[PDB]
């Protein structure tokens, strides 16, 4: 258990939605090109609640693939430590869940 | 078993699951210690602290679906910046000095 606006305004890495609760009123709106730039307006307002929401979650890395698995670049900016981490899912044609992994993105990726 | 949702279990060195550390590739973080010492290593437990949740990860990254020679490619760019001011900052560059080369 976490209280739900501590949920959505703690760490921001650490952050999470909670059940009824929009995208943006956690990582901001969706933009183009650009970070939060994940998913299309029933997406946003639905948030977990949108069933293609828990198909990607399948392909989001876990915590120590997310560490171990992607390239990590930290670098020391004048702001503060960026610490930026490049994490790949490859989701093979043949997967049974390939063709709605790509209506997904097709239809959230801006 | 899905890749991206492995976890190191207890006895296990980071690149017997995630594969050997490169320099400037995928699979770059962690010096031999924390290979080694798996998550034993308090570093390691340190760093989880900047690693994005699900969430973060779906909706704060910088996301680029991409068909390719084998399937397709998720990209998730996710940027954590600590300021300054953070209890541990110092420690986390200091790790993050220490396991990362390029």
């Amino acid at each position: 258990h976490m209280k739900a606006d501590e949920m959505a305004h703690r760490r921001y890495c650490k952050r999470t939605i909670p059940p009824n609760y929009r995208v943006d009123q956690v990582f901001g709106p969706r933009t183009k090109g650009k970070e939060g730039n994940f998913g299309d307006d029933k997406m946003n307002e639905e948030g977990i609640k949108d069933g293609r929401v828990t198909a990607m979650l399948n392909l989001v890395p876990s915590s120590h693939a997310c560490l171990f698995g992607s390239r990590v670049t930290p670098k020391l900016q004048l702001d503060g430590l960026h610490l930026r981490f490049e994490f790949t899912t490859v989701v093979p044609c043949d997967d049974p869940q390939f063709d709605n992994y790509v209506k997904i993105c097709d239809q959230c990726v801006d």
